[PDB]
């Protein structure tokens, strides 16, 4: 008997479904007179969905994903997305709605999802926006409409910036999300981005997957510009995994092997960007030179083409693998540093194990500022010289996380960073309180 009925729409791009889905799925658990119905593209959907995740609370719902009835490019699919939005939504919330017997009471969307809060004014329901970076990405998107007044699209640099964003003072104008200074003929995700910042401020709350104290300041002004601002992460340790009975990777049999703690380099670009082929070659120099063990998360082309003889030569020190269970990885206790492209989701796993970062961040999105973060806020990593993976900038960083005294200082902050997360989620932490909150704003008066 549900009383209360929460639509959830994602982004079906890039890693922003999974951490949407993770958070229904913490709702659901603690919420058993609540439905939430989840809504996302067939193709997203077929991705995400055993015994913890078969809910009687959650339904699953496939939207239009805008294409005709991919061929096209993953960019092109992204706009005929936005192009069926919202109506796309609409229609399959009312179906919903129908099915169940219960009109939706409040609708969570991706932040992205700007329309999410027509949809919610026009339901006469609260509108939650889930943001997927951390604060300090989401920060820099709320100051976009003061940075242009400031310095227009086309002194400005390290003077701005530091007058202006409370928490960011570290930060360069070129180290913000490009996307707020894109306004001249706009994609349609950066007219997206900027639709969000207008709509944001008449979201009912805003959640994160980060903790509060990753960056107080930040998290202070962000709770002075919206009405609920919940950091309820790291989801990863407030919502533990069982450990898979096997791991068909071998990576994990291969990190057992290992017999020195924290000798291993784990190497991740993520799951779409590789760096280009005389990049990794500088990289398969530097490991063969610095003799550290690792393990390399890289598609087997990319592998093929690395250079003659590297792979023969390292059989009995490296091991690179198409994909790697990389929580289990991070966790594991032969891993010492953690070679990154600083998408989010994998500093945060880093963090929830203590593994310091080398920073590699590519063009777009929060990468850049994230690297920012890691070298000169929270001083869990370092950058590369030349923000290139160059055989001396890798020896370099290696050198600087590994067998430093800037090295233990790094260290000691990542430990550090760590118990902040494990206290926040751990009871009267502060993502355990604000998941409180958000509970008490899903499922009302009961
Ligand atoms: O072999 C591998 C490689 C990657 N991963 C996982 O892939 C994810 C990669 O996510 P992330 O590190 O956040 O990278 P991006 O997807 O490039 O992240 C950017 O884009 C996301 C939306 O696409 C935003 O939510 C992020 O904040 C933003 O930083 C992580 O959970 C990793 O554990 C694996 O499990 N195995």
């Amino acid at each position: 008997v549900f009383q209360s009925h929460i639509g959830v729409l994602a982004f079906p791009f890039g890693t922003h479904a999974a951490p949407l889905l993770t958070v229904v799925q913490r709702l659901a658990t603690s919420s058993p007179h609540t439905l939430f119905s989840f809504f996302n593209s067939a193709v997203s959907n077929s991705t995400l969905f055993g015994v913890l995740d078969s809910y009687d609370n959650i339904r699953v719902y496939h939207v239009w994903d805008g294409t005709p009835q991919f061929t096209g490019s993953h960019f092109e699919a992204v706009g005929l997305f936005l192009k069926a939005s919202p109506g796309n939504f609409d229609k399959v919330i009312d179906e919903a709605e129908v099915e169940t017997g219960l009109k939706i009471s409040c609708l969570i969307t991706d932040a992205f999802l700007w329309f999410g809060y027509d949809l919610a004014e026009k339901r006469g329901v609260p509108w939650l926006a889930f943001w997927t970076s951390a604060q300090c990405a989401l920060s820099a998107h709320m100051y976009t409409h003061e940075i242009l007044k400031a310095v227009g699209s086309n002194t400005a640099e390290e003077e701005l910036i530091q007058s202006l964003i409370p928490g960011l003072e570290m930060a360069h104008l070129s180290d913000l999300p490009p996307e707020i200074f894109f306004d001249k003929n706009p994609n349609p995700l950066a007219i997206t981005i900027n639709k969000m910042v207008l709509k944001l401020p008449k979201s009912t709350a805003v959640i994160l997957n980060s903790f509060e104290e990753i960056d107080p300041i930040i998290t202070t002004d962000l709770k002075s510009k919206f009405h609920h601002f919940l950091n309820i992460g790291p989801s990863i340790l407030s919502s533990p995994t069982p450990p898979p009975p096997d791991d068909k990777t071998g990576c994990l049999a291969w990190l057992d092997s290992q017999t020195r703690p924290k000798s291993v380099v784990y190497i991740s670009f993520g799951t779409v960007i590789t760096p280009p082929e005389n990049e990794l070659a500088a990289l398969s120099e530097a490991l063969e030179t610095c003799n550290y063990p690792f393990l390399w998360s890289l598609n087997d082309r990319a592998k093929k083409s690395l250079p003659t003889g590297f792979l023969d030569r390292t059989k009995e020190l490296g091991m690179i693998v198409p994909w790697a269970p990389q929580p289990r990885v991070l966790a594991h206790r032969s891993v010492g540093v953690f070679v990154t492209h600083c998408g989010w989701n994998s500093i945060l796993e880093s963090i929830c194990s203590g593994v310091p970062l080398i920073c590699r961040p590519f063009f777009g999105s929060d990468h850049k500022l994230n690297s920012r973060m890691v070298e000169d806020s929270w001083k869990i990593g370092v950058r590369l010289e030349g923000g290139v993976l160059s055989k001396t900038a890798t020896v370099e960083a290696l050198g600087r996380v590994m067998m430093s005294e800037e090295g233990e200082i790094i260290r000691e902050n990542v430990n550090e960073m760590n118990e902040k997360a494990k206290i926040a989620v751990e009871p009267k932490g502060s993502s355990f309180k604000n998941f409180n909150k958000l509970l008490e704003i899903i499922n009302a008066p009961q």
